[PDB]
DNA sequence: CGAGGCCATCATGGCCTC
DNA sequence: CGAGGCCATCATGGCCTC
């Protein structure tokens, strides 16, 4: 049922890097469509984000975002977590930040709401 | 009998990358007193190289060497077999340049032989 | 082909601080 | 302590060529 990582199609953007105290700028969460409504304008709030798209990705939506200052994706999980709680999400570093926006923009995504284009 | 790696003292100034394709230009050779007496003045030689001493490892001799242009582990390993046979020869890139030679002429280890101070 | 170069990417982990 | 930043190091592997 719930979804245990992102989309195949997406999976060589994204950091899976376990034991790193690297900090980035890019980042995207993966829940159901109600968490990622809630989770955008906080976490736009949170983070002072410079950009930040909700996206339709399957059943459900997928939030990606840029950040002024670095972060450890471990630091943007806990503040998730600390808002509600979820049935399932996955919150992961982009590596690839424009070829992830792009795809999630192409299909079978779409955008849902984002504060620029 | 015959080491198997190098000593413990040194194992951190060292690569120890298999799935590599890195090219370095500074590597070390571990292998008995005779064979690294010959491959002092071949591995000069065939590398035109910049610098090169031999040391006393143990029982035994560390060749240690620097390179004009950058080399895999693997060539300079290829290049050592075939110049004679081997009870032991272990080839490592090395990491800590400058580490690795101030140790090897420390202690226990001593200069045999190189190209400068 | 496969030996032996090139490079960009990014995970590891040491370190530091509130 | 331990959350959450910083950075330098260097292994991975894609790519290319004789």
């Amino acid at each position: 049922e719930d979804p245990k990582d992102f989309p195949s199609e997406l999976l060589s953007f994204l950091s899976h890097a376990v034991f790193s105290n690297r900090t980035l700028a890019c980042f995207a969460i993966y829940t159901t469509k109600e968490k990622a409504a809630l989770l955008y304008k906080k976490i736009m709030e949170k983070y002072s984000v410079t950009f930040i798209s909700r996206h339709n990705s399957y059943n459900h939506n997928i939030l990606f975002f840029l950040t002024p200052h670095r972060h450890r994706v471990s630091a943007i999980n806990n503040y998730a977590q600390k808002l509600s709680t979820f049935s399932f999400l996955i919150c992961k570093g982009v590596n690839k930040e424009y070829l992830m926006y792009s795809a999630l923009t192409r299909d079978p995504f779409s955008v849902i709401e984002e504060s620029l284009p």
